């Protein structure tokens, strides 16, 4: 049950993005006891995630890859174009590399820099992190059942 | 056993998704008498269907692959990005392996985890499962009729 | 002074009453304009989602100089259609670039459409137009690709 | 210097899309004086452009391709699904043939077959034609430049 | 040390420029001027993907930057092109393995009024800097993996 | 058993608005044997309906008023503002005057001056006009019942 | 005590609207065993509800008024204008006459005339009817509380 | 030949265009009523200042009909609809009040980015609307008189 | 002394209450129990305007507060009622010349989940506070005039 | 004699709204040789503006009233309902009192409390504040011209 997962996280909204990484690694290492090794990679923005996901996936060292990012409507420029390119990007990379890439690259309906908002997500990203972990494990497992 | 069908269903909303998987398997039997055997593969979320579809398709074991998941606007984050990446992804995967990927990866216009809503889709997926069942039998047939 | 070829008309079983209208119409014009010179072979596919692949499978047989995907992709009020429509409209596009075999789209998505004598009648009738057009488009693009 | 440009135009809304073409041609005529040859290629709809461009692009005959079409919202069926596939498609081709495919496949925000509207674009497509020409000349030279 | 291909659309130069100007500037300041930044002018954003691909493919750049101000013209629908482009780069960078940072911004609103114009003229300087801080960021991070 | 009805119709899209007026004016006669008279008042556009209805209603000669217009989205300027002000306007006038004011001030989801469109509504307003006709006899008679 | 309620309902979609009416009257009885008298009034469509409600409220005979109608997006014309005018009407009327006018004039997000939807709303209206009853007994009570 | 006075209230905003409607308005009326119909202009800050002016003017009884003219565009910075509504509704409210026809040439275009082409188009198109307003002006004034 | 009328819709009571309780809490605080907040329960938001009126007319209240959680249920449109209400209070207050504050909130998103319910249960307290501060401020400001 | 203007500014977003006010007063001060007395009235939110506006308008003390507030999409609850009631309110009021009520109750399209944002509008409200001043004076003037 020993396998490596590459956790790529955007440097943006790190205060929140990290809560997921932390929760993720937590949940993981807390159901694998170090068996599942979570390597962590920092990328500038969500947009730099996919390629990174590919390069890492091609090393063949990871049984799964995790893209973590908080893609928000910055209020100034449109996020969805990237948001799309990134969700598609990963999807493409996993179909290319045959390496599961889970998406914890979330985009909320709303989110204006402010406490009320920030808090909520800083919190909720911990749930996603967990969920991610379970998902990371479940898929890597199910994949083995097949092969 | 004339032919196999991989039914890849997501974990989320299994309460409802299951309703479609159950009616899908049932109909195949009602229509084929067990001639066609359906094999169920569980996966975390809809996002893991494409690759799982790819992987399975490529084994050549199945004459068709069904992807089922209830992808809804999850109150907090946008669902599109994922859904699109999924519906498109399967489309990609079938065009790539020439193995039909039927989609039962539905996205309702509205859905608030409420009694009314839940019971509607719990009831509806049954319908959608019976249709997918028929669709499969058909497209599978139609295709053999081609070569 | 007549050249001939084969067209593969793929149509989704959903809304057949309406879709058929395009098919029947598509076929009728090519009969008027080509008088059998151009043969239209019809393939029934479940949903619009089942078109891109069938089209690719058929286009690769090289028997056809053009594939036609006819489908009435609607917003059923229950689930979102666009995800699939997209996948399909894109899908055919992908196929044609992959097989360099023209795949015309008669896979239409109305802005609004509630089951009803008024709506149904409208498209039932309108698909007859969209079918003729598809014909002239089929002929037009097939001939043009030949010139090359 | 001299090179050839393949101009692919959809037959729909000819009166308008034609304007862009004429402008395109004239501009280049001016800016190159018979040096740059623009080969016109008709195609039924915008959907028919991608593949077409893909086919011409592969001949290596053209230094750049230009898809021209006025894709609007017909008011009956959603257009975008197509516009998307077309705008994405041409991109798909240029990226896979490394042949610049300039886009003059414009999609107005609003456009009911009215006088005002028709006259506006019929007029505006002329401006678009010129830009396309410059964009053409510019992208063609900028490439051969980063190629030396 | 390394080189970066900065492909900028000619449209909305007064603005896009401000982004390039600060990009090159930041890199000089941050790399003591050890990172060569080659500038490439393309007609419009739609022309960027291909140019990124050709340059990227030359294997002369550690990363590529696509800069363009793709706004809603008011006459025609931009998002189509916007998407084609933002996607393209994504496509291209996976294809090439060369990272393509995006400074192809599509503001929510922009009517070329004094207020507006000056606003993005100012912001693109900011955006150009982040681009710089993202380029070095990604290029570094990558090699780190390559060792 | 008899009473008068004020039929206020916008002059825009008479061709379509008319089909309703005619349906209405006939359906009534053909169901009250000319007992009920329908008086037609032309007015420029929908916007000019509310006030007209108020003025007419206040004369107390009509048992009810019917505003009929085709408030389309011209594609140039936004129709909704007027549309809102009008549907609300008639609602306002009918509450003031306590005289029914049926609304055949329809706003289609789409309408581009096209054959298909124009025909569809030309045919529909006929229907909508009959309904309004019944709704009139209904509400009038009904308010009468509640009175006694 | 013995007070009366004016239940105004449109004909359109009676099959569904009625369930609410029935649920309302039934359940209302069940909580009042006939103490509260529910007087039903038929009106063509939602648009004629405000006025009727007004006229009826003014009689002073009712302690509350209920508006029942299913204002759907017919798919052809925009409903919201009316939907609005009507919800605002009842609102206006209740403010103008200080006679509670509860709204069971529901406009669902999606509803394309099919068995799917029909059944759901034919059934759900039964709920909205029960709630409407409670809402009525509640407001009529809480109001008379303020009387003391 | 009948003769009546009309009060044309125009918002000073975008007079570049609104003026075109005013001119063609008076133009037509001249040409169509040989001067028997007097149009009296009233300048007002913004569209929002029309309803009140309309009412003030209406109450005098000197006008058979009032015309509110203004181009209420989407500034691109603040939402214009809130105002557009109050004004279009206000004029409605006022005409209902005074029972003096208040025609609306307070147009709100779908798109408008102070382009040269946009500006030319509307500078051009208002002429039409202005005329159309004149016709309706005579139209309703005459139709009311007959009561 | 002066008293305020708090008209609270019952739907989503759990969430609205916080606003109420919080409102009353802050109000008594900033005014050492000198202000009497009269709570009036009412079915749904739609019933808030008329009540706010019937009360406003009594003369008894210095200001009225409509409180409700107008959500997009996912089945029928809310905006219609929401508007009619938010407009209604606005109207009733111009009629009665009695401040009527709005704590009739319509969240951008709210799907009956634990996260949402939890968030808003909290936020409505923050709102009740602001409601109190406004009530005082405007009740004050109005008297600062006349 | 002398004249005053009632400037009702909402407490929220003072940093920004204040600019509109300061420059509003600044301009009028200039343009009227200081003969205008711009009385400031603070109010919790934009919602409390209408009533204040009416209360103040009735006094007859002011020749014009200005409502100022920065109503935005707070990302949590919807603003538009309130924004509407406000913009409408002021309109309702001035029509009632026949006292010009100018609106500096601006709602921007996007405003995520960021630096670039906060600064933009802080700088902008200065402008709008001046616009409002030139408007206030312009209308007061204009009306002063009407009554002969
Ligand atoms: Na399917
Ligand atoms: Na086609
Ligand atoms: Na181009
Ligand atoms: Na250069
Ligand atoms: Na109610
Ligand atoms: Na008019
Ligand atoms: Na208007």
């Amino acid at each position: 049950t020993s396998f490596k997962i590459a956790f790529i996280q955007a440097r943006w909204h790190a205060d929140i993005v990290d809560e997921a990484r932390k929760s993720f690694v937590a949940e993981l290492a807390a159901k694998t006891g170090g068996s599942v090794e979570v390597e962590i990679f920092d990328v500038p923005g969500a947009y730099e995630i996919p390629l990174h996901a590919k390069t890492l996936a091609r090393t063949g060292r990871y049984a799964a890859i995790v893209g973590a990012a908080f893609v928000i409507d910055g209020g100034i420029y449109r996020h969805d174009f990237v948001a799309t390119a990134v969700i598609n990007g990963m999807m493409q990379v996993q179909l290319e590399t045959e390496v599961p890439v889970l998406s914890v690259v979330l985009t909320p309906h709303h989110f204006h820099e402010s406490k009320e908002h920030h808090d909520f997500f800083h919190a909720h990203f911990k749930v996603k992190g967990v969920e991610a972990a379970h998902a990371a494990l479940q898929i890597v497992s199910e994949r083995s059942r097949i092969a």
